[PDB]
């Protein structure tokens, strides 16, 4: 029996991996990760059912590939070993990262290798991080750091944030997810290039699985797959900006708490996900109970007086208040939308009849129609957004002109923010 065969007549691919929401993470929404979803895809392929363990350590996930009837691989950011092991073999590499030193913002600046001789360092056991660290060590034998068995990525750079370390080393993947919880977390220098993460198979001379595996990364890069997993999972700094990431993670530390109870007695009845409303929450007035602009509206959610009004706020202006009346009001629309829009896609057009209100995006919908899309689709309608923006199209909606892709920024953000406090 085959590595291949053995799947396909067990029904199920067994997959190893750690616990971070970089790999695999459970919560009320379902399990999410950027290795669950790929290696999700992958037992798809198979037409198998995956079952995901976790390890330990990375010693522990490591062992496990050894154990008779074990998993069959291991999805876990994991990238090659440098030197002769024969009891593990890799994938191709399926992603670019960086090793980069991280620092506390302000601290004294590592700039070179001889700069982390006297620090205090840490990393994962196992880690290939470690190994790079154990090479310097040979050039210079008066750097120290220490391997740890039990920590994981997120505990490092937490250490970092706080200052019970100085240094750690991390692939710049997993700090850019990171970068939206330590405000003072900041990448010191570039330890390496963008060696590549890849899955991790027992050793062996058996390759029937692994050039599926292989065969399964080349058409996922084909259609863009990791690309679009690469973004969710690990865009923040690129897609939010450097001082969009950073200052987020200022705010959940010191805004968040002070509403968070009340954000959570609204989910409660109206059924809808607490951290769904924060995310709107925070899109809206980054956390800013007393805020507001010069277009109509103010308060934490960014109420209009005539919905204020409608939603029974005495002061817009009032946290709890502001918070109920938004709520309320996302949950009127969202339940507004036509029978015919299902769940999940039911909560993202709310989000854009939120900011851009129904006529407009019944006109987006009815434009997705018109060229042959599904309009209660999100991914077909969000095409369309845009669009109401552009002279050839705006002049063809009962509703004309509408800023479209304000409003499909305004989706992905409160999306991102819903995954990042999914994520804490
Ligand atoms: C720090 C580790 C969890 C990840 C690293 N890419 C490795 O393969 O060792
Ligand atoms: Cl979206």
């Amino acid at each position: 029996p085959t590595a291949l065969e053995r799947v396909q007549k067990e029904g199920v691919l067994r997959v190893i991996t750690r616990n971070s929401p970089a790999t695999y993470f459970q919560d009320r929404n379902g399990e999410t990760g950027f290795e669950y979803e790929l290696a999700k895809r992958f037992a798809e392929r198979l037409g198998v059912e995956l079952k995901i363990e976790t390890a330990d350590n990375l010693d522990d996930l490591y062992a496990q590939l050894s154990r008779e009837g074990g998993p069959a691989l291991a999805a876990a950011g994991l990238t090659p070993g440098a030197a002769a092991d024969a009891s593990v073999r890799y994938s191709h590499t399926y992603l670019d990262v960086t090793p980069q030193i991280i620092y506390r913002n302000g601290q004294q600046r590592p700039t070179r290798p001889e700069d982390l001789v006297g620090k205090r360092i840490m990393v994962l056991k196992g880690s290939s991080h470690a190994e790079q660290l154990a090479e310097l060590k040979k050039q210079y034998p008066e750097l120290k750091y220490e391997e740890s068995d039990a920590v994981e990525v997120v505990d490092l750079l937490r250490m970092v944030d706080v200052g019970d370390i100085d240094l750690t080393l991390v692939d710049s993947n997993e700090l850019a997810m990171n970068q939206v919880y330590f405000p003072n977390v900041r990448v010191a220098f570039d330890f390496g290039e963008a060696r590549g993460l890849a899955w991790a198979l027992p050793g062996g001379d058996d390759d029937s699985l692994m050039n599926e595996v292989n065969a399964f990364l080349d058409q996922a890069k084909k259609e863009g797959l990791l690309q679009r997993l690469k973004d969710r999972y690990y865009g923040h700094v690129d897609v939010l900006g450097y001082v969009g990431a950073y200052t987020f993670a200022q705010h959940l530390q010191q805004r968040l708490p002070r509403y968070e109870s009340h954000f959570k007695q609204s989910g409660k009845q109206l059924d809808t996900d607490w951290r769904l409303l924060a995310a709107i929450g925070y899109q809206e007035s980054l956390w800013q109970p007393g805020a507001t602009s010069k277009t109509g509206v103010r308060g934490l959610m960014m109420l209009t007086n005539r919905t204020a009004q409608a939603m029974g706020v005495s002061n817009r202006l009032d946290p709890k208040q502001s918070i109920q009346g938004g709520s309320k009001y996302f949950v009127q629309i969202r339940s507004e939308l036509p029978e015919s829009i299902k769940e999940p896609d039911r909560s993202w057009f709310a989000l854009a009849a939120y900011n851009i209100g129904g006529a407009h995006l019944e006109d987006a919908r009815k434009m997705a129609e018109k060229e042959g899309l599904n309009p209660n689709k999100w991914l077909d309608v969000k095409k369309m957004l845009p669009r109401l923006a552009q002279k050839q199209w705006y002049a063809k909606t009962r509703y004309g002109y509408a800023r479209g892709g304000e409003t499909v920024h305004f989706v992905q953000n409160v999306r991102r923010y819903y995954d990042i406090l999914t994520w804490v």
